[PDB]
């Protein structure tokens, strides 16, 4: 069985050597010390927890059961594989994410880290965890890599993608104030946190106005939106090679009434998982260039295919800097020194019975620095009884300053 | 500048180092013993004219000007960049083209051959080609990479995913005899080489037969096969990062006439870049596994997405196999020792004013070897004055011997 390491070598599954017995005291996967005394294999798993739904498992016959183990089976059934994970940065969002989850006593939480510029995965990890060198008195619950297997509402997340378009197909000026006073569409509702009388297209995406987007929609066909979070990657297979990989909810709708449209622009009547959500942000990072992911070691460099054009996503970048700033809701994300483009916000859980529950997803999402994205990160929290915010800027931290980027501000 | 190899260090793009001058004998990109008898750099390159379309050339001042060297000059401009071809099948494919466009008096060739497990370009050659270490009389025709920037009508080699789709669609049985006598659809004359009364599904392809797989489709909506010949990458981008680079012509229609649907199911209404085909038949040899292209070198495994179900593609390979055996058109590509599974034929070409004229495309697509195919290969001979199937035998077999593949017949 081949070793699984990071992407420097790290060993991060690795064989060790013991003995089987096919004598009362010592025997009561045996130790090589104690067979003397009286031909198999077993894996060790030196991140333990940090690293375990990501890697998986293997049964008492060496057969892999989850994970990459499960996943690369053949493939280590004989090669070595180096995984794009960097264990560094995988050990500090872990640390994060993990004290993270207990501080806001939740259900989980789950994070992922891409690469800009590659596609790669450079970290995914959720909590709670579990010690894949022990498998004994762990939960099923705990067991799932929740950044590929779960699926959340979006919500905010979407609207940087919304201005993107409208901007692009001319219904909006970036000059323009748009009317952002609460309204009906049939007796629906259309409300932002606070109220305000009128928005910058900056302050449709710094106060995170539903009211802003919802009006930026309804002015295009509802073809747009559908075609733009497409390009990013919405509704569409993230191709990791993971066993239990999925691919989100994404409608597949001719007609929409106007309450879809809007609900649309703000993230609601589609899911996506953690991992999904990264690969949006890491499109926006590369200013409109759509890259596949990998869970294995790439060289640059990686074309990619550009799905939006650049200046655009350019100008929305900037706006969304407004967002960790004084006045915007992403303000506890702030890095001394650097610049992030960011997202964060609020979704409803859905139920047993589909319906929805008085409980609630928090998320982060966002690139740095913003004069240049090297990094995507997605920050999820689930059921915690901005409460990802504090999270994603103590993550982001540790990854520009482990990864020496210069700083910005 | 860095240095571009193939995939095992083999040099391909040099810089060298040559003097400049700021005597009336010598001077009447100075060489250094002449420079000395009385700084700045050149590029040289080892495979000369075998790779030049590919890797391009650089101006006076070594900016990239064509191919890789301009796609490539800001990684190169300080990194080397290790290409996915392999020199050896790159010397052997641009041999056998080379000297195919020479016999058949044609205007040109391109050949584009594909690892069906990575996506990578293992070979990418066209003839007439052009010394790059001397550019100097030679016409601009001679230099487009055509595997990349030329078009054409896919014509038969389309037909094996109509087959795949009606099967998938329950639209025919595997049991099926079908009537295939010529008939009008307006006063359109649907017609095959040959009159065939009735074939099997493997008949409609061994005959390559334009009857058989018109009343499959018009057994379809017309949509089935937009959906399919998609998956399978028609009218999509290459991305592989090279200037020039084109993603044919796709049909954008919600409605269909009866001989519009008649002629996509033979390969008429659409155009594709041999590179498009060869990605086509990498998805074909995967069994229904879609991946992203490579010009440079990739690590596997690469999971790539599923797109089409294995056993109906399997089943469609093996039907495919016949085309190369006695009865089928493109008997002479058989290769001593080898199953391989191909589709060869004949596209009208396009004039001036865009209107058909008296000149022909010859094309042979296949994989090889069919009970696991690992190779991608394509070959268009443009207006020789199954021209191409010995061409594609004789590469696909230098193709097989050099990687030591075990004989499968
Ligand atoms: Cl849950
Ligand atoms: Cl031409």
């Amino acid at each position: 069985r081949g070793m699984i390491t990071d992407r420097s070598g790290r060993p991060l599954a690795v064989s060790v050597p013991v003995k089987a017995i096919w004598l009362a005291n010592a025997l009561n996967q045996v130790n090589p010390d104690m067979a003397d005394y009286i031909e198999e294999s077993r894996r060790y798993y030196p991140s333990g927890e940090v690293t375990a739904h990501l890697i998986g498992f293997t049964n008492v016959d060496s057969q892999g059961i989850e994970g990459v183990e499960k996943s690369f089976d053949k493939w280590l059934t004989a090669h070595n594989l180096a995984l794009s994970i960097d264990e560094r940065l995988q050990a500090l969002v872990y640390r994060e994410l993990n004290n993270a989850v207990a501080f806001n006593k939740a259900e989980s939480g789950s994070a992922v880290l891409v690469d800009v510029n590659t596609g790669e995965v450079l970290a995914m990890a959720n909590s709670p965890s579990y010690n894949p060198n022990n498998l004994s008195g762990t939960p099923k619950e705990a067991m799932r890599n929740r950044t590929i297997t779960d699926v959340f509402e979006p919500g905010s997340t979407v609207k940087p993608m919304v201005v993107m378009t409208a901007l692009q197909r001319g219904v909006v000026r970036e000059n323009s104030v748009l009317n952002t006073i609460p309204y009906r569409i049939n007796g629906h509702e259309i409300k932002d946190v606070a109220r305000y009388s009128e928005l910058t297209l900056t302050g449709v995406l710094q106060k995170s106005s539903n009211v802003g987007v919802s009006k930026l929609a309804l002015a295009m066909p509802s073809s747009a939106l559908v075609d733009t979070y497409s390009r990013f990657g919405l509704g569409k297979a993230t191709n990791l090679g993971l066993v239990g990989e999925r691919s989100g909810l994404y409608p597949q709708k001719q007609r929409w009434s106007d309450i879809e449209r809007a609900t649309f622009s703000f993230g609601y009547g589609l899911m996506v998982t953690p991992l999904q959500l990264a690969r949006v942000y890491a499109t926006i990072g590369s200013y409109g260039i759509y890259r596949p992911l990998s869970i294995t070691k790439v060289d640059p460099p990686v074309p990619g295919e550009r799905v939006f054009p650049e200046s655009i996503v350019r100008t929305v970048v900037h706006m969304m800097e407004s967002v960790a700033l004084p006045g915007g809701g992403g303000v506890k994300a702030a890095i001394k020194g650097y610049r992030i483009a960011i997202k964060t916000g609020t979704a409803k859980k859905v139920g047993p019975d589909g319906r929805y529950i008085n409980k609630y997803i928090a998320y982060t999402a966002g690139v740095a620095p913003a004069s240049q994205p090297r990094f995507a990160l997605v920050v999820v929290i689930n059921d915690p009884q901005a409460v990802s915010a504090p999270v994603f800027g103590a993550i982001m931290g540790g990854v520009l300053r482990t990864m020496n980027i210069e700083p910005d501000a």
